[PDB]
RNA sequence: AAAAAAAAU
C-alpha cells in the first residue's frame, strides 16, 4: 500500500488513428526558480485580496526590493521569482495600502527545473515544481478572471432561471508527460448567480413577475431560506455579509438588542432602526431578514444585492441543468476551435510572466496516435442464440433474445396515475405491446396481469404490497406507473428492496400511453436482471486470459449529498461471465472520500461470491470511480490495505492478486480525430474504443485513457484509468481491452458505456440509497434478503 | 422514473 507500478508495457492491440489532444506542450528553461514565503497578517483575508497586496508591495517596493523582477503569486503564502531578490536569506517586514497590512516576505528553496527535466526522461516527480509552474501560468488569468477551482470565468445575458447564470471560460492546468510539460486547456462553464437585488432574487425563486404583498408563508419561506443560505450579500445604503439565515419574522417584528447612551440594552425592530439609524422607512417591511455574520445583525431584503462573482454549489433543478446542458453542448470540431480561439485569445507567448520565466507554450495541439480496440462479440440465448458485434460502441437485439430470460407468469400493475389520464385503454394497449416484445426479447411474458388497479400517495404503498405479496403466490414483479417526478418512487423502492423484497419496475405515465418497441425493449432490458435473468454475456472465448482462474470485479464509488451523509456503495462480480452482480452500501462521514467500512464490504461480496460460485477469486479487480489524483496516495492506502484485511479476515493463507484502478470521467483532456474520414455521427466525435497511453500519459506510471462509449451529444470524454498497485502483472494490452470489454457488459442498454459495468453499478447503488434515505440511517439503507441475489438497483 | 451520451445590527 505505497506506490503505484511503473508502466510495464506499451499497448499494441487495435488498428492505429491521428488523434490530437487539448494538451500543449511547453518549453521550460533548465534554470532555478526562487521560492520565497509570505507572510500576510492578518492571514485570513480572501485570496483576491491577497492577490491585490502582493500586486501594490511589488510596485510600491520596485526601488528597493522587486525592481524589474515580475514574481507570480499563488493568493496565500508563496512567491516566485525568475531571478533571486535583493533578500538573500533574512525576513524582511513591509506595509501595503489599498486598509493596512504586514506583509513578511522570507526565501525558502530554490525550485530547481533541472530536476524537473530529468524526471521527464527518467529517474524517476517533484509535484513542488509542478505547482512553481502552475503559479506562473495562472498569475495573470487570476487577475483578469474570477478563478474556481483551476478554471476561470467572466460574465459575458444567459439566465438559466432561480437566480441562476452561465459563465463560459476556460480549465487551465500543468501535466507531466513522457519527455514533456503539457498545457492543458480546455473550454468550459458553470452556473452562477444573478447579480441583482434580493427583492429580485425572490421574485426569480418563489416565481414572481413583480413583487408587489403579504407575509410568505412557512413553505415560502424555507425555499427561499435553501436558495439564500450560505451566499454573499453586498448593502446598497458597499459591505459585504454571508447569509447564514433567513427569519421566522417579518422586519416590522423582528427585533435584536441594541445598546443607547446610558449602556442599556433594549429590544429595537429592524424597521424602527433602519428609520431612526437610516431615515429609511422600508418598503416592504412585511418581508423577513436576512441574517448575516454569526449570532443578532439583521438586514432587511430591500437593502441587499447578491454579490457577483459567486458560484453555484446547490443541485440544479431538471430545466435548470437542461438548458445549461443546450447552451454548453458542442459537437468535437466545434469545442476543438473554440480551444483554438482560447489560445489565441489566451496569448501565453506574450504574457508577461511566462515570458519572465522563460516558458514557452506551442499553439498547436499535440499530435497523438490512439488505437482503437476491436469490441467483443456480445453472445445472447433463445432459439438462434445470435451473436451480435457492436458497431460504433452500439447493437441491437433485433433477431436476438436473452441468454436466460425469465418467463413471467404472475405479476401485478399498479398505476399511480389517474384514470382520468391514464384510462384503461392504456394500460391494456400497454400491456399488449410490452409482451409481443417481451415474448421476442426472449423473457415471455404469459397470462394478463395476475392483479391490476389504482392507486394514490406514497401511504398506500406498503399495504398494498403486503397485499399483493400475501395473496398471489409465485409473484415475481409488480410494474408501477407514476405522473412525472413525485416521491412515491422512493417509496416503491424503499418498500420494494429493503422491507418486503419485491421486483418492483417503475414506468412513466407517458411511455405508457404512447408505447414504442425501442423503449418497450429497454424496459425488458432491466425486467430480465431483475427477476434473476441474464440478457447476455461477452462472448467467452473472446475473452482475456484473467479469465482462466476465479476472478471477482470490484466497481466502488461514494456521492456526496447535494449536514447530509455520503454514501459508499461496492459492487462485485457473482460469476465467470462475468454478468450478475451483489451491492453493498453505506452510509458514512459528510463528504468523506473514502470508503471507511470498505473492509467489510469486500468481505461480504466475497462470501457471496464463494457461495454462488463455490470458488475463492484468485484475483480481485477493484475499479474505484470519484477519486482526483490529489487523493490517490491517501486512498491507495486506507483503501488497498482494507481489502487486502478482508482477504485475512476471511482466511489466514487466503492472498488473491489484487489490481487497483481508479477511473475518472472528470478531467479536461480532449481527443479529436486528425482525419475527418474518422468522426463518427453528428457529434464527429472519435469513434468507441481509441485508446491513449502514450505521450499525453503519465511519464513511469500505468495509466491510460480509454474511450469506450459512442458520443452521442456533444464533446465525448474519453474516460482515464490509473493504475494504483496490480499483483496480477497485467500487461498494457491485457488490461486495456478487459476494461474496454466490461464496458460491454451494462445491462441496462445494448451500448458500450462510458465507465466499465462495476463501477456504473456502484453509481446506481449509491444513488438507488438516496431514495431509500426517504445507525438508523444505516438501515433505512439496509436492502432485503432476497432483492440480494437479484441486481436490484438495475 | 425505458436508456445511453452530454454541462457540470
Ligand atoms: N465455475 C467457473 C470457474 C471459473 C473459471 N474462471 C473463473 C473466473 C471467475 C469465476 C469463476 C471462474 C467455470 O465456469
Ligand atoms: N468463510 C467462507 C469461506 C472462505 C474462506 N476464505 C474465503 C475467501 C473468499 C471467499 C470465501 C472464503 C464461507 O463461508
Amino acid at each position: 500500500a505505497f506506490k503505484p507500478p511503473p508502466r510495464p508495457d506499451f499497448g499494441t492491440s487495435g488498428r492505429t488513428i491521428k488523434l490530437q489532444a487539448n494538451f500543449f506542450e511547453m518549453d521550460i528553461p533548465k534554470i532555478d526558480i526562487y521560492h520565497y514565503e509570505l507572510d500576510i497578517k492578518p492571514e485570513k483575508c480572501p485570496r483576491r485580496v491577497n492577490r491585490e497586496i502582493v500586486e501594490h508591495m511589488v510596485q510600491h517596493f520596485k526601488t528597493q526590493i522587486f525592481g524589474d523582477r515580475k514574481p507570480v503569486f499563488d493568493g496565500r503564502k508563496n512567491l516566485y521569482t525568475a531571478m533571486p531578490l535583493p533578500i538573500g536569506r533574512d525576513k524582511v517586514e513591509l506595509e501595503v495600502t489599498l486598509r493596512i497590512f504586514k506583509v513578511s516576505i522570507k526565501w525558502v528553496s530554490c525550485v530547481s527545473l533541472q530536476a524537473l527535466h530529468d524526471a521527464l526522461s527518467g529517474r524517476l516527480v517533484p509535484f513542488e515544481t509542478i505547482q512553481a509552474l502552475d503559479v506562473v501560468m495562472r498569475h495573470l488569468p487570476s487577475m483578469r478572471y474570477t478563478p474556481v477551482g483551476r478554471s476561470f470565468f467572466t460574465a459575458s445575458s444567459n439566465p438559466l432561471g432561480g437566480g441562476r447564470e452561465v459563465w463560459f471560460g476556460f480549465h487551465q492546468s500543468v501535466r507531466p508527460s513522457l519527455w514533456k510539460m503539457m498545457l492543458n486547456i480546455d473550454v468550459s462553464a458553470t452556473a452562477f448567480y444573478k447579480a441583482q437585488p434580493v427583492i429580485e432574487f425572490v421574485c426569480e425563486v418563489l416565481d414572481f413577475k413583480s413583487i408587489e404583498q403579504k407575509p410568505l408563508t412557512d413553505s415560502q419561506r424555507v425555499k427561499f431560506t435553501k436558495e439564500i443560505k450560505g451566499l454573499k450579500v453586498e448593502i446598497t445604503h458597499k459591505r459585504k455579509y454571508r447569509v447564514c439565515n433567513v427569519t421566522r419574522r417579518p422586519a416590522s417584528h423582528q427585533t435584536f438588542p441594541l445598546q443607547q447612551e446610558s449602556g442599556q440594552t433594549v429590544e429595537c425592530t429592524v424597521a424602527q432602526y433602519f428609520k431612526d439609524r437610516h431615515k429609511l422607512v422600508l418598503r416592504y417591511p412585511h418581508l423577513p431578514c436576512l441574517q448575516v455574520g454569526q449570532e443578532h445583525t439583521y438586514l432587511p431584503l430591500e437593502v441587499c444585492n447578491i454579490v457577483a462573482g459567486q458560484r453555484c454549489i446547490k443541485k440544479l433543478t431538471d430545466n435548470q441543468t437542461s438548458t445549461m446542458i443546450r447552451a454548453t453542448a458542442r459537437s468535437a470540431p466545434d469545442r476543438q476551435e473554440e480551444i483554438s480561439k482560447l489560445m489565441r485569445s489566451a496569448d501565453f507567448n506574450t504574457d508577461p510572466y511566462v515570458r519572465e520565466f522563460g516558458i514557452m507554450v506551442k499553439d498547436e495541439m499535440t499530435d497523438v496516435t490512439g488505437r482503437v480496440l476491436q469490441p467483443p462479440s456480445i453472445l445472447y440465448g433463445g432459439r438462434n442464440k445470435a451473436i451480435a458485434t457492436p458497431v460504433q460502441g452500439v447493437w441491437d437485439m433485433r433477431n436476438k433474445q436473452f441468454h436466460t430470460g425469465i418467463e413471467i407468469k404472475v405479476w401485478a400493475i399498479a398505476c399511480f396515475a389517474p384514470q382520468r389520464q391514464c384510462t384503461e385503454v392504456h394500460l391494456k394497449s400497454f400491456t399488449e405491446q410490452l409482451r409481443k416484445i417481451s415474448r421476442d426479447a426472449g423473457m415471455p411474458i404469459q397470462g394478463q396481469p395476475c392483479f391490476c388497479k389504482y392507486a394514490q400517495g406514497a401511504d398506500s404503498v406498503e399495504p398494498m404490497f403486503r397485499h399483493l405479496k400475501n395473496t398471489y403466490a409465485g409473484l415475481q414483479l409488480v410494474v408501477v406507473i407514476l405522473p412525472g417526478k413525485t416521491p412515491v418512487y422512493a417509496e416503491v423502492k424503499r418498500v420494494g428492496d429493503t422491507v418486503l423484497g419485491m421486483a418492483t419496475q417503475c414506468v412513466q405515465m407517458k411511455n405508457v400511453q404512447r408505447t414504442t418497441p425501442q423503449t418497450l425493449s429497454n424496459l425488458c432490458l432491466k425486467i430480465n436482471v431483475k427477476l434473476g435473468g441474464v440478457n447476455n454475456i461477452l462472448l467467452p472465448q473472446g475473452r482475456p486470459p484473467v479469465f482462466q482462474q476465479p476472478v471477482i470485479f470490484l466497481g466502488a464509488d461514494v456521492t456526496h449529498p447535494p449536514k447530509k451523509p455520503s454514501i459508499a456503495a461496492v459492487v462485485g462480480s457473482m460469476d465467470a461471465h462475468p454478468n450478475r452482480y451483489c451491492a453493498t452500501v453505506r452510509v458514512q462521514q459528510h463528504r468523506q472520500e473514502i470508503i471507511q467500512d470498505l473492509a467489510a464490504m469486500v468481505r461480504e461480496l466475497l462470501i457471496q461470491f464463494y457461495k454462488s460460485t463455490r470458488f475463492k477469486p484468485t484475483r480481485i479487480i477493484f475499479y474505484r470511480d470519484g477519486v482526483s489524483e490529489g487523493q490517490f496516495q491517501q486512498v491507495l492506502h486506507h483503501e488497498l490495505l482494507a481489502i487486502r484485511e478482508a482477504c485475512i479476515k476471511l482466511e489466514k493463507d487466503y492472498q488473491p492478486g489484487i489490481t487497483f484502478i481508479v477511473v475518472q470521467k472528470r478531467h479536461h483532456t480532449r481527443l479529436f480525430c486528425t482525419d475527418k474520414n474518422e468522426r463518427v455521427g453528428k457529434s464527429g466525435n472519435i469513434p468507441a474504443g481509441t485508446t491513449v497511453d502514450t505521450k499525453i500519459t503519465h511519464p513511469t506510471e500505468f495509466d491510460f485513457y480509454l474511450c469506450s462509449h459512442a458520443g452521442i451529444q456533444g464533446t465525448s470524454r474519453p474516460s482515464h484509468y490509473h493504475v494504483l498497485w496490480d499483483d496480477n502483472r497485467f500487461s498494457s494490452d491485457e488490461l486495456q481491452i478487459l476494461t474496454y470489454q466490461l464496458c460491454h457488459t451494462y445491462v441496462r442498454c445494448t451500448r458500450s458505456v462510458s465507465i466499465p459495468a462495476p463501477a456504473y453499478y456502484a453509481h446506481l447503488v449509491a444513488f438507488r440509497a438516496r431514495y431509500h434515505l426517504v445507525q438508523a440511517l444505516a438501515k433505512a439503507v439496509q436492502v432485503h434478503q432476497d432483492t440480494l441475489r437479484t441486481m436490484y438497483f438495475a
